């Protein structure tokens, strides 16, 4: 006679289609495949970042934390599925007791000392109501609840990781690119030297190139210092150091990430590991549910021994000293005070907290995902946008460079078309980290990589 | 008699004034009408943010588990009150027992069957020194802890949707503005273009108009993903989507928001909700000070028992057989290895844990309401600095409109001044948006959004 | 008998070295004096921050509750030492028996009764194996790691009131500079004022000196806005106002600071305080484990009594009416169906969480540890570049002034190069901030914040 009530699915309180706009792009239907089946290993072109992530998830201690988290409560669990059976030990039963003249046996203050050795349980409460079954049934819920959240550590692991090297190698660039407008500035305050050795440029056009070239050199020392912090974060990231022999991985010019499905608002209920996370903690909820209810009902105990026992210990192991102990007892509470109502309605309380946590983890997951849509909807035409900018910019860096060869322009404003060619490939760089990084946290917001490969 | 230590509140750390300088404004003297009296229908003049905080605030999630978390810990009230009283029950303890030839009555190995269902308890006690009353209590000042935590947990909510509002609003007139601004620089670039397809102007100004149009184009993408992660972030918000049927809402240089009294800073004591929490679970604390300190006195306690004990199992019908158990128990602890030293005095660190908690609570209740008094002190000096800018602007903006129309300058000179007005335009809006997000956090921090009219 | 297993030969999971590069100087090598016995009152050379520091260190309330917390584990740590000693207290029994005329010893159905008072103990165990002596192990070892939680609060405090006074003084540097620019521009605003009511300049020159002049005001106000508040988030972190008797303090110019010897990355697991409560952590999992490895032996018990029992209540305590009671009980358990099992693999478990919580400490050490020592490699060239900007753009003043005073130049060109010296000086202070910040937080994450008196 269990006790535990049906299961009942939650309605999702999201709309059945990612939201239409200005900013977002067509949406299309039911996906072959979703996000959360396309592995890291596919959705990861480059032999460098699959080595980081392969380091990564296998040496970083946060997801060891998950992981024995998970080994833990299998531990949990079978504590409570052994709680279910007896515990067949032995016991000492020895009572040595001293009475007045008046209450013995003997009519006399005696000393009488029986003590013998006996197998049996200690108070086995048997299980006919539901209440150890739904404290297990309780256990297995958290159980693969958190082997549920063991996956959710590995797709932030793994979007993280990813992020850490997008931002590292695009702030590599940006020091590159830094560099190279030091390397200008140089040479325009190099020629107002010269110029001002000569007699032609003033003082102030002196001082007016070396607070340039100073700014400049700001900037480089800035720049070298945002690689080391991201270095840094990214050798956290992967709980070892970096690897020596890393394959030459594809720069930012090429196609780094794949294409991925969308798909409907309700694909996102059976594959993100926190939704169904939450999910099996209602599930947990529900059993315990049964676990207040079954207390209304007449629980069962049993109390048996077996083993002999003797006056004295040497007369112990002879005939007519065996001995054997039975006792049930059933136990039925007529009327408490309210501790029973109290803890059913306080299991119903939780059950429907547990629900408001499952339901805004759909909500904040349905944010997420909207979020990365509007993203990867917009960047396409920010990015054609700016490599527009960047072409254009290249085409004035170009005709200053060939006004420059005939001779009818100077030098120094070939090197302010140079400055204004590397601004736009400084903007040019951030706005694709931007782009890739928001690419990595749709994929995490979608499904996330727990598989390897494709399945 | 109870034991539980009296209780008078520590005093307040923070000064007996807000703060004064060059940033603040005047001190008000007192409130006849306190911030916390003054509700979100009395406060935010849209109804669009009305009908936005009538959705959200029972239409959320982590409000609705505030508000069960309220009715969880009335439940574990209910549980410590049940506890008090006895047990009162029905149970049948049969025995079935061997005994050896020693142990045994006549002297030789028999048993002997004791069946007998009865009624009553088993090991309740009173505590008349004030021990389970003490702890029922604790639990009491733990539910009033959390109903002004839920208090302040739709305070929060409430100033949530607020600030995601006047953003959402700051966010489609930046929109708005970058659309006019991207429609300036398009035009001027056919004008480039119709100049260079006749032969007036060079290569040069056409790549310059060029990367112009396209840094506009990408600021434009960037404002439409902008719009759009806002209004995902107002869908997470709310609960559910954005409604169907919204009334008009007002723009955003209007009174948004009427003033708020600030008060004293003694009336935070009694107004604000988190420092009723930190009140409460400091007064719980005392409690648990008087729970383990009443170990030290004699616990009384006693198992009453009523009903009908035989040695078969069949019969209980006899008017004899009415048996019954009263048995008594007391304790008294008189010198353990200092469990109890130890008891009561992790209690009484509790409590002045809770003190520096309490206190801690009125810091940064001080720290917040005193940085939206500078806000509110300075903004009023910095918005209107921010409109004259907006007016000298716009009468460069008249001024170069009448030089083009008499003819003087050609329509490039005007697209310019357009642009710098549009710039000005841009900047007015995201001030007059820090000062609503400013004032809503001043109006969260001094009493918070809890009643609607007055009491 | 003990049965906590052996502390493991430690592996370092780090380099041997902190890091190299553009950004990283050189390595010092081993260090004799180390980063932790540097007090804060031989490192601030600040006086003015010394008593700040001492004011935030009596005052604030998270060192309260940091030092309670340890005060609260000594308590915690005797309530469980007390369990291996015999809680003997005097107690006080009693029976009033209604068996039937079955039952009766007698024949008839009667009253009986039997009570006494017994100065003994109630159910007592003998820790013979050592599992109540593995948990006032483990108790001590968390009460270890709540001590070194009170060393890392206290030394994160310390870093956060010096970087929250470094950031006030430094914004009342950056306000002082933009008022002097908002009177550099009221003063050419009076200049161009004159100029257009005379009739040289149009009403377009007028209207890009009100520009500039509001544009100022509004940073000026948003500069005084940021200063108030910046004081009251140092007000929150001190706990107590700023006294009134201060010393003169040092300027941002000249060293408030020194540089702290790094050394290797062998002593930040001796030194830093969070891996120390760590690795206490880890100990109290090795005790758990000890308890739950002797869980499998024989758990004895005991009670005992030296009192009085009767039947009667006049004559309890005459002459010969003693008694005495002896209980021994050896207790092991044969068949667990996998409880005790599931148990010492969960003890063995959490013995594994917080290695790899021990582990992930000494990465996010040595992660802040290199960011500090990128910062102190890249902000030394940084500076120099910045104040080589500054006087460079101060000897660009100083010819704009010749030029002004012998009257080639009108007294705007004079103003514009104001304009450019003072946000030369603005971008100087903000990165003077920069560097003493992150040094005050590269000394925060070698640890040595703790010590002021002796060792």
């Amino acid at each position: 006679c269990s006790l535990i009530p049906d299961y009942q699915r939650p309605e999702a309180p999201v709309a059945a289609a990612y939201p239409q706009g200005q900013a977002y792009g067509q949406n299309t239907g039911a996906a072959a495949v979703p996000a959360a089946d396309i592995g890291w290993r596919e959705f990861f072109r480059d032999p460098q970042l699959q080595q980081l992530i392969g380091v990564a998830l296998e040496n970083n201690r946060d997801l060891r934390v998950a992981a024995l988290n998970v080994e833990a409560f299998r531990a949990q669990y079978r504590i409570q599925r052994a709680d279910l059976f007896p515990r067949i030990g032995v016991d000492g039963s020895g009572t040595r007791q001293r009475l007045p003249g008046d209450l013995s046996t003997t009519g006399s203050p005696a000393i009488s000392s029986q003590y013998g050795v006996t197998l049996g349980t200690t108070a086995w409460e048997l299980d006919l109501f539901g209440r150890l079954r739904s404290l297990r049934d309780q256990a297995l819920e958290q159980y693969l609840a958190t082997e549920q959240a063991q996956r959710s550590a590995q797709t932030t692991l793994v979007a993280s990781v990813a992020t850490a090297y997008l931002t590292l190698k695009a702030d590599q660039a940006q020091l590159q690119l830094t560099k190279d407008t030091l390397g200008t500035y140089q040479k325009s305050f190099d020629l107002t030297q010269r110029s001002y050795d000569v007699g032609v440029a003033s003082a102030l056009d002196l001082r007016q190139a070396q607070t340039a070239v100073e700014g400049a050199r700001a900037t480089l020392a800035q720049y070298t210092r945002l690689v080391a912090q991201d270095q840094n974060a990214l050798v956290l990231l992967l709980g070892s150091g970096i690897p020596a022999n890393l394959p030459q991985g594809l720069g930012l010019d090429q196609t780094l990430l794949t294409e991925v499905p969308a798909g409907l608002p309700s694909d996102l209920l059976q594959r993100r590991p926190d939704i169904l996370e939450a999910e099996h903690q209602l599930m947990a909820a529900n059993a315990s549910i049964g676990a207040a209810r079954a207390a209304f009902f007449p629980s069962i105990s049993l109390t048996a021994n077996a083993g002999t026992m003797s006056r004295q210990l040497s007369g112990l192991f002879d005939a007519g000293s065996g001995s054997w102990l039975f006792q049930p007892s059933i136990n039925l509470p007529i009327f408490t005070a309210g501790s029973l109502r109290a803890s059913l309605d306080y299991a119903k309380i939780q059950k429907d907290i547990n629900v408001a946590q499952y339901e805004k983890a759909i909500q904040t997951a349905f944010q997420e995902v909207a979020d990365g849509l509007a993203a990867r909807g917009t960047f396409t035409e920010q990015l054609q946008a700016q490599r527009d900018l960047v072409k254009a910019s290249d085409e004035y860096y170009q005709l200053a460079d060939k006004r420059y060869r005939t001779g009818v322009d100077n030098y120094l404003t070939l090197l302010d078309a140079q400055r204004s060619l590397f601004t736009a490939q400084q903007q040019l760089i951030t706005d694709r980290l931007n782009q890739l990084t928001s690419e990595v946290n749709l994929y995490k917001a979608l499904g996330g990589g727990w598989n390897q490969q494709t399945v």
